[PDB]
C-alpha cells in the first residue's frame, strides 16, 4: 500500500518569503557550478590558485544544453517541497541531464548517506567531479545509482506514462514530470499526452506536465518551439490541459526577478492543483482541466554566449559539451575559467569546501528530500500479495478422466485466479491491457472490478464494466500499458499486462530498458531493495490468428527476450504454458517472484490439459520435464526417439505425433519444457539444469525431435553447448501463415502431426519406413484439399483425442 | 521520377449531378453486399431460391466494425476521381476493413485482370466469395495481394507516416488517409499528426486525413469519440489541420440525403485543397491549414439494430462478426438473410450476375482507378539510380602506405557518396534521420541540398542548411522516418536513412511488416514489380557510446533481422562495415538491390582502413574471405587457429591480438565476414556459401575465435549445421557497458586484443603458455588501472598501430 507522507495539497495562503528565493538563487548557482564541476573538472575543484589545464578532463564527456533549465526547476520543486510538505517524485524526462540529478542528490545530502565515501568537503568534492562519466565511476544518464531516480532517461518518450503510471492508485503523490520538446516528437509521448482520461483525481496523483521547450534538439530545433504560440496553447488545451507558460533568460532581466516570477507562477498553478483535489473529494466523476507549465529557456542558459564567434547559448551546438577541448588550446581554457568564475563559488563554499549552510537553509529534510522519498526507492513500499489458495482453480477432470481431456480456454483459469487476487488485493494491483483483455479472455476479473475510463459515458448498452476507478486500464497503445505498468512496479504496486504476441514488438525497446534498469540494479547497487516481476501475458499466438491473418503472426519476441540472459543475473524468465495447470503453476511462480521480466506464453484457443497440478509444479521446478504415462520406453536405452515439445500447439502436434507412432512399436521418450531458460548452458547460468540431468533427460546417442512455438534460431542457438546438441532437429515457425484454418496454420509451417511423424522415423530408418512415410506425406496434402474443399479441417486432425482419455 | 496523371488540382466549379450520386448510392449498397458475401457466403452468391445454411461458411471470419464506412468513403472517392481526374491512392489505415478494399477492387474491374479467373458474373462472384478468408485464398487484411494497396493495415499507427511519405516530391498526388479512431490512441499516429510541419505544398502533394471516428475500438470505446467536440476541434486545429466534421449514420435521415451532404462537404474540402495549391505555386514559405475531415458514423453502420437483445450497430460487439454462428441456428439464419436482402441485390445485379452497368456508370477508368494507379505498384515507376563512380571515393592511401594505415571515420566516405548520388538524382533520393545526421557524421550532403523544414524560422545562427524544401527530413521519432521511406520506396523513390544502434528497436514492429509486405510479394505475387531496397544505416554501435552509456549500447538488431530469413526469399541482408572502401562497396550493392532490407553497420568511431577497394568487393562478393596478407600459415593445414571477425572494433581488436600472436610463432589464419547471412546453412539459403567453402575458409580440424559485433547467440545459431561448428568460440557483446574509455568497453565483453589472445592461445595448449596467459591477464587489470589512474586508455592501446603500415 502505498503510503500517505506530510501534508498533502495544502495552499500556502502566504507569498513566498525573500529568504526563500535567496536561497532558491544560491541553489541554482552552487547546482550549475557542481554541474560544470563534474563534466569538466577532475582535481582541484575549488580552483584554489594555481588552477591549470592538468586539472581539466583528458575526456570531456556529458550534457549541459538540458542541465540549467533542470537546475532551475529542481530548485524551484526543493523550495516548494520545503515549504508544503508534500509527497513528489521528479520525472526528469530528459535523462541526459544526469548531472543536474546527481547535484541535486549531493545538496541535499542523500548522495553522502548512499556513498559514504563521498564526503561533503573538498576532497568529498574532488571525487564527486572525477567520477563522473569516469571509468570506474557513475553514468552519465539520470541512473539507478544516483538516489531519488525512478526513469533513466535513455530512450525517450516514456516520461508521461511514467509519471501517469506512478500517481495511479497513489492519491498523495504529486509528480512533476519534466519533458523534453524534442522528447515531445517523440510517438510514445504524443499519445502519454492523452493520458489524463484514465486517471481520476479522488483515487490517483497528480501529474504536473512541465514540457522543457528549450528550443532544440541536437543539431536540430523543435516543432513544438517554432509554432505560433496560440498553436501551441490550442493544442495543449484540446487534450484537457490548461497551460500556463514561463519564458525567461531570453533578455537581460537579472536572475532574482526571474525567481520571484517562478514562485508566484508556481504558487498559482499549486493553488489550481489543490482546488482541483479538494473538488475530487466531494465530485470526482466529471474530468477537470489539469494545468501544465510550458517552460520556455535558452538552452545550455547560463553558458558563455559566443564560442568562436559561434551562437552557443540558445542554440544546439550547446546539447552536449562546449569547449569540446578546454584542455588543448589556451583560449579555451580562459573561457571555461571565466565560466567557472561567473557563479561566484567563493561566497558559495566555506573553507573546507563544505556548501555554506544559508545556501542549504530552505531545502526539504528527512522522508521528503526527492532522494530519500520511498515512492523513488519502491522496493521498501513492496509488500508480498495475498494470494488464493491455487487448488481452488486447479482443472481436476485431468485427475479423473485422464490426460488430455477437454477443450479448455487455457487462459479463464489465469482470469479467474487473478479476479481473486483483485480481490484479496484492491488498490495494490492491477491489470493493463492494449483493448485486449476480452479478446485474451480475462474478462473474469470484471466481477470485482470495472476497467477504468475517465472521459465521457453515452450509454449503458456500451459502456458496460467501465468506471471511474477501477483496476483495469485499456488504450489502445502498448506504450502506454508498458510504461504504466513499469512505473507502477516501480513504485511498488504489483500488476500484469496481456498482448498479442505479434504486437509485444512494439515495446522491443521498453523491454530493453527495464531489463537494463534490472541489471544495473542487481549488480552494483545494494541500496535499491527488490521491486515486483513485470509479468507479461502472451496471448493469442501464432499459431492461432484465424481472424487476422499474416500480419498478426509474429513470435519473434522470445529472440529479443534472450538476449538479456548474462552474468546470472535471471532478470529474464520465459515460460510456456501447456495448459490451464501449467499456466496456474507459471503465474503463482512470476507472482511470488521479484526484480525479473516473466513472459508467460499461453494460448486462447480450446485445447486439451495434460498436466495435474503437481505435476505441472515439479515440471516447473525443474524447468523440463519427462512425461513417464506419455512414454512407452521405460528406460533411455530402449527409445528409438525423444520428442520433446514447447508450447501448447506444439504439445499437442507431438502427442497427436506420439499415438501414431505408437500403432507402429516405436519405442520414444516424450519431453516437455516449460521453462526455455533452463535449457541455457550450465556454467553460463547457474539456476539452469545442470549437463548431467540435461544427458537424463536427452540421452546422449538418441536423436531429438523439438518442436518449438518461436523460431527454432533461438532454441538452436542457446543449446549448443548441452550434450546431445547436434542430434536435435528443431522445428519451429517458418513465417508461412495466413487467413486459414488451424491445420494449414501448422502444415505450412512442417509442424504438423503427419510432418512429426515422418521426421521420426527418418530419425529412425528412412529406409524401412519409407512405404509408411510415403503415406502420410500423401495424406498431408489430402487433408489441405479437404479444407479446400469443405471449408473446415479434416475429420481426422479435428475428432482426434488423446487415447489416454477415460 | 514520380509522373503527373490527369488534370490536378481542379475545382469543379458545378454543383454535383444528380446521376452521380445515385450512382454513388447504389455503389455503396453493391460494396456492402459484396463485404457480407465475403465474410459470410460460400455458395449461391445471388440468393437464388433455395438460399439454405449450406451456403454460409462454416467458420466465419473477418472484419465488419470499419467496412460500411470504408465502402461509403470510397465510393465517394470514386466518384470525385472521376469527375476531377484526380491523381490519388488510398491509404486505408484499419487495414482489417479488407472486404472494402477487395470489394473495391472488384467493382472498378481491376481484380478481374489481376486474378483473370474471377469473372464478372455468378460463378465469377461465387469464387470471389468463397476466396475471401479461405485456405488457398486471400487474406482477411487489406493486403498486397489486393491491388491498389501499398499500406497493409496489420500494424496499428503508420497510415499518417505512409501517406506523408507516399506525397513527399509527389506535387500531383493527393492521398486520402483514412485513420481509425482507436488507431489514433497509438502512439506512432499520435505523433503522424504533426507531419504536416515537414511537407512543403509546393514541392509535395496534399494528404488529407480522414479519422473514421467510429466510436469504439474491440469491446471499447475509443478517447477522442468520448470528450468533447470543442475539445477535438481544438486540438486539430493546435496541429495545424482545419477540421470539418461530418456525421451521419445516428438518425433515420434517408440514405441519398447523406450522400448529397458529403458531396456538398467534399467540395467544400476540395475547394481549400485547391486554394492551397494554387498559393503554393506563387508564395510557399508559410505554411497553411490542411483541412481534415472527422467522419463520424456508426460502427458497421448498416447491420441489424439489435441481435439477442444486444445493440449490434453503433456498438463494438459488430467489429469482428455480428451473427457469429450464422449456420447453428435458424434465428440466425434469418437475421443474416434479412441483412443481405436489406440491400435490394435484385436490382443492383443483372440476370448473369454481373454488376449492372449504371450501378458503375460513374466510375473511373484507366490509369485513374485506385487499382490501376501507378503509385499503387511502385515498381512500375522505379527506375534505376544514376551512381558516381566509385574509384572516386576510394580511400588510396591503403593501397599506398599498407594496410591499417590512419585514423578516418568510416561513415564519412559514404556520406560523399550519397552527397554526389543526391547531386545526380535530386527530387527522386531523399535522406532521412532521427535527429542523427549529424552525429552520423553524413552532414557532407548538406553541400547540394537542404533539410526540409516548414515551422517557424527565427535566425540564421541556429538555421544553418534548412530550407522550405529539401532531401533531408528530420525529426525526433524513428516511426516517422520508417514510414516515411517505407511509403516512399513503395511509390517508386529511393532513399537511405540512419539511425543510433540501439533505438533501431523501437521500429522492430514497423520493420518486421515490411518484411512481411517483401516476402508476401516475392512468393505469390508477380503483378507487383520489384521496389527499390530499404537502406538503414546503424552508426553509432555499442562499442563506441562514450557519452550515453549502458542506456545506448543495445546490439539485438541483428537478432530480429535474423529471424526473417525462410525460403529463399532473400528479403534481409546483414552487412558489417570494416572499413571505409568495404562501406563504399556495400553501399553500391545495397543502391543496385531490390525487394531488400539492407542493414548496414558502420562506426562513426575514428578507425584503421584496412582494405582497398577492389579487394572489398572481392570479400564482399562472397560474403567472407581470408586475409591472406595478415595472415601466417601459407596453408590451411599449418594454422594452429583461426581468428575470424565481423565488424570493425572486433576486426581491430583481432588484429591486434594477431599481432601479439605473430610475436610468439604461432601460425594463424585471419578471416572476416563482411555478410551474416553468407554463414547460414547451405541448403536452407542457395545464396549462402556452399559448405566446401566454408571448410575452405575454416578448416575442420582447426579451432575457430569468432570475434562478433553483437551477441553471440545469434551467430551460433546460425551456424549449427556447417562444418566445424563446434570448434567457433564466439566472443560478443554480453551486457556490460557504461561510460567509460572504449578499452574499458572491449574490456568488459571480455573481445580486447589480450583477452582475445589468451583465447587464442588456450584453444592451442593452455599449459606450455601457461605463464604467458598469466602476464596477459594481469596486464588487462593494470591497463584499466592506468585509466582509471589517468583518465584515458594505455598509451599500449591507444598508440598501437598494425606493424603492415609504411
Ligand atoms: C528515441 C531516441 N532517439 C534518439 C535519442 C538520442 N538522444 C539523446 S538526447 C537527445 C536530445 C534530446 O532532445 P530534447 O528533448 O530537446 O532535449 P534537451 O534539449 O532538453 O536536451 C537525443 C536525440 C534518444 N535518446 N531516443
Ligand atoms: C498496435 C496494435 N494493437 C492491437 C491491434 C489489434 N487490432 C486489430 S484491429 C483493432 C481495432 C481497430 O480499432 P479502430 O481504430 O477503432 O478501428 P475500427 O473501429 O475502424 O475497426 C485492433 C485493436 C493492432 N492491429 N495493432
Ligand atoms: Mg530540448
Ligand atoms: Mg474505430
Amino acid at each position: 500500500t502505498s503510503p500517505v507522507i506530510g501534508t498533502p495539497w495544502k495552499k500556502l495562503n502566504a507569498p513566498v518569503s525573500e529568504e526563500a528565493l535567496e536561497g532558491v538563487d544560491k541553489y541554482w548557482r552552487v547546482a550549475n557550478y557542481l554541474s560544470i564541476g563534474q563534466i569538466y573538472l577532475r582535481s582541484n575543484p575549488l580552483m584554489k590558485e594555481p588552477f591549470t589545464r592538468e586539472d581539466v578532463k583528458h575526456r570531456l564527456v556529458g550534457h549541459w544544453g538540458t542541465t540549467p533549465g533542470l537546475n532551475f526547476l529542481i530548485g524551484h520543486i526543493n523550495r516548494f517541497i520545503a515549504d508544503h510538505g508534500q509527497n513528489t517524485v521528479i520525472i526528469m524526462g530528459p535523462g541526459h541531464g544526469g548531472p543536474a540529478g546527481t547535484s541535486q542528490s549531493y545538496l541535499d545530502g542523500t548522495y553522502t548517506e548512499t556513498f559514504p565515501k563521498i564526503t561533503k568537503d573538498e576532497a568529498g568534492l574532488q571525487k564527486f567531479f572525477r567520477q563522473f562519466s569516469y571509468p570506474g565511476g557513475i553514468p552519465s544518464h539520470f541512473a539507478p545509482e544516483t538516489p531519488g531516480s525512478i526513469h533513466e532517461g535513455g530512450e525517450l518518450g516514456y516520461a508521461l506514462s511514467h509519471a501517469y503510471g506512478a500517481i495511479m492508485d497513489n492519491p498523495s503523490l504529486f509528480v512533476p514530470a519534466i519533458v523534453g520538446d524534442g522528447e515531445a516528437e517523440t510517438g510514445p509521448l504524443a499519445t502519454g499526452w492523452q493520458s489524463n482520461k484514465l486517471v481520476n483525481p479522488r483515487t490517483d496523483g497528480i501529474v504536473l506536465p512541465i514540457l522543457h521547450l528549450n528550443g532544440y534538439k541536437i543539431a536540430n530545433p523543435t516543432i513544438l518551439s517554432r509554432i505560433s504560440d496560440e498553436e501551441l496553447h490550442e493544442f495543449f488545451h484540446g487534450m484537457g490541459y490548461e497551460p500556463y507558460e514561463f519564458v525567461a533568460g531570453f533578455d537581460d532581466e537579472d536572475h532574482m526577478s526571474i525567481h520571484r516570477r517562478f514562485a508566484e507562477l508556481w504558487e498559482t498553478i499549486w493553488d489550481e492543483i489543490c482546488d482541483i483535489k479538494a473538488t475530487a473529494q466531494t465530485d470526482n466523476v466529471h474530468r477537470p482541466f489539469y494545468p501544465m507549465l510550458i517552460f520556455r529557456t535558452p538552452k545550455g542558459w547560463t553558458c558563455p554566449k559566443y564560442i568562436d564567434g559561434k551562437k552557443t547559448e540558445g542554440s544546439w551546438r550547446s546539447h552536449q559539451v562546449p569547449l569540446a577541448s578546454a584542455r588543448d588550446t589556451e583560449a579555451h581554457f580562459e573561457v571555461l575559467k571565466n565560466w567557472l568564475e561567473s557563479y561566484k563559488p567563493e561566497e558559495l563554499f566555506d573553507a573546507n569546501g563544505a556548501v555554506k549552510d544559508d545556501v542549504l537553509a530552505f531545502m526539504p529534510k528527512g522522508e521528503l528530500r526527492i532522494g530519500a522519498n520511498p515512492n523513488a526507492n519502491g522496493g521498501v513500499i513492496r509488500n508480498d500479495l495475498k494470494l488464493p489458495n491455487l487448488e481452488d482453480y486447479e482443472v481436476k477432470e485431468v485427475a479423473e478422466y485422464g490426460h488430455g481431456w477437454g477443450q479448455l480456454e487455457a487462459t479463464r483459469t489465469l482470469g479467474a485466479y487473478t479476479r481473486d487476487i483483485i480481490k484479496n488485493n484492491p488498490r495494490d494491483f492491477r491489470i493493463f491491457g492494449p483493448d485486449e483483455t476480452a479478446s485474451n479472455r480475462l474478462q473474469a476479473s470484471y466481477e470485482v472490478t470495472n476497467k477504468q475510463w475517465d472521459a465521457g459515458y453515452i450509454s449503458d448498452e456500451v459502456d458496460e464494466h467501465m468506471h471511474v476507478s477501477g483496476q483495469v486500464v485499456e488504450q489502445l497503445s502498448e506504450h502506454q500499458m508498458e510504461g504504466f505498468l513499469e512505473a507502477y512496479l516501480l513504485t511498488g504496486r504489483h500488476g500484469i499486462w496481456s498482448s498479442y504476441e505479434s504486437f509485444v514488438h512494439v515495446i522491443d525497446s521498453m523491454l530493453n530498458q527495464h531489463a537494463k534498469w534490472l541489471e544495473a540494479t542487481v549488480r552494483e547497487i545494494p541500496w535499491r531493495k527488490p521491486i515486483a516481476s513485470m509479468n507479461l501475458l502472451v496471448s493469442s499466438h501464432v499459431w492461432r490468428q484465424d481472424h487476422n491473418g499474416f500480419s498478426h503472426q509474429d513470435p519473434g519476441v522470445t529472440s529479443v527476450l534472450l538476449n538479456k540472459c548474462f552474468h546470472n543475473d535471471h532478470v529474464i524468465g520465459i515460460y510456456f504454458a501447456t495448459d490451464a495447470n501449467m499456466l496456474l503453476a507459471i503465474a503463482e511462480k512470476c507472482y511470488k517472484s521479484t526484480n525479473k521480466i516473466n513472459a508467460i506464453i499461453a494460448g486462447k484457443q480450446p485445447a486439451a490439459t495434460w498436466l495435474t497440478l503437481d505435476e505441472a509444479r515439479a515440471e516447473l521446478e525443474k524447468g523440463a520435464a519427462a512425461w513417464d504415462w506419455a512414454s512407452t520406453a521405460k528406460n533411455n536405452d530402449e527409445a528409438e526417439v525423444v520428442l520433446a515439445a514447447a508450447g501448447d500447439v506444439p504439445t499437442q502436434e507431438i502427442m497427436a505425433a506420439s499415438d501414431k507412432l505408437k500403432e507402429l512399436g516405436v519405442k520414444f521418450k516424450v519431453v516437455n519444457v516449460a521453462d526455455l531458460l533452463s535449457l541455457q548452458s550450465a556454467k553460463e547460468n547457474d539456476e539452469a539444469l545442470t549437463d548431467e540431468e540435461f544427458a537424463d533427460i536427452f540421452t546422449a546417442d538418441k536423436p531429438v525431435l523439438f518442436a518449438y512455438h518461436s523460431y527454432a534460431h533461438d532454441v538452436r542457438g542457446l543449446i549448443y553447448d548441452r550434450p546431445n546438441h547436434d542430434n536435435f532437429n528443431v522445428h519451429g515457425y517458418e513465417e508461412e501463415g495466413s487467413t486459414t484454418t488451424p491445420y494449414d496454420m501448422v502444415r505450412v509451417n512442417r509442424i504438423d502431426r503427419y510432418e512429426l511423424t515422418a521426421e521420426a522415423l527418418r530419425m529412425i530408418d528412412a529406409d524401412k519406413y519409407a512405404d509408411k512415410i510415403d503415406e502420410l506425406e500423401k495424406f498431408r496434402d489430402e487433408a489441405f484439399q479437404f479444407a479446400v474443399d469443405n471449408g473446415y479441417d479434416h475429420p481426422d486432425y479435428t475428432d482426434w483425442v488423446y487415447s489416454g482419455v477415460n
